[PDB]
C-alpha cells in the first residue's frame, strides 16, 4: 500500500445506496481518473455500536483477499468526523435488487451464482475465513455480471465462538449460530443452501413473520419446496440444509453436484 488518501483525492458521484452507519457513493480518483465506490461512515454512528473491533476486521480481511468473486477493498482513511472505505465498484448493483427485479431466477442463473459463490467461498475457507453473512444484499455484480462477495464485516477466523449480538434477521444463520453455539466453515454452507432456495423460490426457506417463528423454523430445519423447484435442486438444497454441520457437503461436492452442471 503506502498510500494515505483524503476526501480531496475523490470527486464523489451519485449515491449508490445504503443508510446504516453511512452511505455508499460512486467516486472518482482525480489523479488517475479511476472509478470506485467510497463508503462513508460518520464515526460517531459507529462507536455507539462498538463496531470499532469489527469494522477493523472488515477493512483488514477484505484488503488481503484477492479473488474475482470477492469485492476488492483498496484502502481507507478517516475524516475529522468520518471514515471512508475505498472499494471496488460493482457496475450491476446488488443481487438483492436483481431478485426484486425478476422475482425468481432460472436454474442457469441460480446454478451460476451458486458456482461463483462456492469458488469465492472455497478461497476464503482455504484461509479459515468464514463470512457468516451471505445475504443476497451482500452480493454484488461486476461489469460482466459475475457474483461478487462483499461486506466481510461479520467475517471471522474459524473455528470460532459467537458472542455476537446478532442484530438483524436470522433468515441466513444455521442452528449453531442462532442457538449461539460454536461453529466453523460449515456455517457458510448452510447460507449457500438458503441462497439457492431463495434464488429459485423468491424468498428464503425459513422466512417468517417474526424473529421468533423464524428461529424455530431454522433450529427445527422446517422448510418445503413449491412444485416448480426441480429434483436436482431440492437434492442439493436438502444436502446443504441439514442440521448437523458435519453432514453438510464440502464445496467440491457443491461445484460437482450434477444439477450444478445446469450453469456456466
Ligand atoms: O443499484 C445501484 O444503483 C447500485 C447498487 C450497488 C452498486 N455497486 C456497489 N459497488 C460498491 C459498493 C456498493 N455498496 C453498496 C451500495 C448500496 C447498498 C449497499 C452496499 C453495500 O455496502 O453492500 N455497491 C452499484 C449500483
Amino acid at each position: 500500500k503506502k498510500r494515505q488518501w483524503a476526501l480531496e483525492d475523490f470527486e464523489i458521484g451519485r449515491p449508490l445506496g445504503k443508510g446504516k452507519f453511512g452511505n455508499v457513493y460512486l467516486a472518482r480518483e482525480k489523479q488517475s481518473k479511476f472509478i470506485l465506490a467510497l463508503k462513508v461512515l460518520f464515526k460517531a454512528q459507529l462507536e455507539k455500536a462498538g463496531v470499532e473491533h469489527q469494522l477493523r476486521r472488515e477493512v483488514e480481511i477484505q484488503s488481503h483477499l484477492r479473488h474475482p468473486n470477492i469485492l476488492r477493498l483498496y484502502g481507507y482513511f478517516h475524516d475529522a468526523t468520518r471514515v471512508y472505505l475505498i472499494l471496488e465498484y460493482a457496475p450491476l448493483g446488488t443481487v438483492y435488487r436483481e431478485l426484486q427485479k425478476l422475482s425468481k431466477f432460472d436454474e442457469q442463473r441460480t446454478a451460476t451464482y451458486i458456482t461463483e459463490l462456492a469458488n469465492a467461498l472455497s478461497y476464503c475457507h482455504s484461509k479459515r475465513v468464514i463470512h457468516r453473512d451471505i445475504k443476497p444484499e451482500n452480493l454484488l455484480l461486476g461489469s460482466a455480471g459475475e457474483l461478487k462477495i462483499a461486506d466481510f464485516g461479520w467475517s471471522v477466523h474459524a473455528p470460532s465462538s459467537r458472542r455476537d449480538t446478532l442484530c438483524g434477521t436470522l433468515d441466513y444463520l444455521p442452528p449453531e449460530m442462532i442457538e449461539g453455539r460454536m461453529h466453523d466453515e460449515k456455517v457458510d454452507l448452510w447460507s449457500l443452501g438458503v441462497l439457492c432456495y431463495e434464488f429459485l423460490v423468491g424468498k428464503p426457506p425459513f422466512e417468517a413473520n417474526t424473529y421468533q417463528e423464524t428461529y424455530k423454523r431454522i433450529s427445527r430445519v422446517e422448510f418445503t419446496f413449491p412444485d416448480f423447484v426441480t429434483e436436482g435442486a431440492r437434492d442439493l438444497i436438502s444436502r446443504l440444509l441439514k442440521h448437523n454441520p458435519s453432514q453438510r457437503p464440502m464445496l467440491r461436492e457443491v461445484l460437482e453436484h450434477p444439477w450444478i452442471t445446469a450453469n456456466s
